[PDB]
């Protein structure tokens, strides 16, 4: 079964799923700007429930919230959004990448002792018992790595997650920075005994060379084209460049190991973002209704079958998360 914010749900009851989204997200440091950027709970609940109902209208019954522990994760809020709409939401356990802030606490616990075991115990408790004494369990483990290498600090989380995976069978979803480290993440996690059928290497759309994707897929892991809609923003490709690589892979029989999401943020923590005039086309399609409205119908038009679409959106997440 899949462990959601409302409880255990059967694999067959997940339906169409978006494997990587953020109901609420705050980049590390947001809590420090609480005076001018407070959290308006009522306005956040209103906006998030509206987006959730819009997703349910598209046939999307489940969303996997990939928000790391240090990036504004709020399991109680996700439960409110779920209970109000009926949309199934899975939350995460894990920390963001090293160059993403809020890294010093565990970097300090590491120089002073055994941080790997402390990280392991955090992930295990959050998966089996609950988060912050609420009883709401994490249904996935979120891992993240830097661009140039999976740093020694980041490897502490990878080894810790691999152990929780062997013991509980919990899914593992990841973040890759600037389209690099995908084969390395897959190699590391599989060598540590983590189930390749329960691993999803994320941000794989950040690379436009299909050889890189095949190199990651060699390890038997599933890969996610999860930043769909975010076009030409700080290194990210266009949706046309993403779909070109996806159709090459779909034509090579990889349908059973390919996933699709937007990595959208429904409500930002801290102050609302001031998006520049030049950056408007980049974030135009970066919302959670884009795949349902534009991508899947465009894939059907390209030659991708209803079976292949249903495999990526319903079949793969029932196996990976259920
Ligand atoms: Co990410
Ligand atoms: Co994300």
């Amino acid at each position: 079964t899949a462990q959601t914010v409302t409880g255990a749900v059967a694999a067959a009851q997940l339906g169409a799923t978006l494997p990587h989204e953020h109901v609420i997200f705050g980049l590390p440091g947001y809590a420090g700007d609480v005076t001018l950027g407070p959290f308006d709970h009522a306005a956040a609940l209103a906006s998030c429930t509206e987006t959730a109902r819009a997703l349910l209208a598209r046939g999307i019954q489940t969303v996997v919230d990939a928000t790391p522990n240090n990036c504004g994760r709020n399991p109680a809020f996700l439960r409110e959004v779920s209970e109000a709409t009926g949309l199934q939401i899975l939350c995460a356990t894990g920390f963001y990448y090293e160059g993403g802030g809020a890294t010093t606490y565990f970097k300090f616990r590491a120089s002073l002792g055994d941080a790997e075991s402390e990280i392991y115990e955090m992930m295990r408790t959050e998966v089996t018992e609950g988060i912050a004494g609420t009883g709401i369990r994490a249904g996935v483990i979120k891992l993240a790595s830097s661009r140039d290498a999976i740093t020694p600090y980041e490897q502490l989380f990878f080894r810790a997650a691999a152990r929780v995976q062997r013991e509980t069978g919990v899914p593992i979803i990841t973040h890759t920075q600037d389209g690099q480290q995908g084969p390395q993440q897959a190699e590391l996690l599989t060598s540590l005994g983590a189930d390749p059928a329960r691993i999803m290497i994320g941000h794989m759309d950040g690379n436009t060379d299909p050889a890189y994707h095949r190199e990651t897929l060699r390890h038997g892991v599933s890969i996610a084209f999860d930043r769909i809609g975010l076009q030409g923003m700080l290194g990210t490709p266009t949706d046309a460049e993403r779909l070109s690589v996806l159709t090459t892979l779909l034509g090579e029989g990889y349908a059973d190991r390919l996933l699709l999401s937007h990595d959208s943020i429904w409500h930002w923590m801290g102050r609302p973002p001031a998006i520049p005039e030049a950056a408007l086309p980049a974030v135009k399609d970066w919302h959670p209704l884009h795949i349902s409205d534009d991508i899947l119908p465009d894939l059907r038009r390209r030659g991708i079958t209803e079976e292949q679409v249903g495999q990526m959106t319903v079949g793969n997440p029932a196996r990976l998360f259920g």
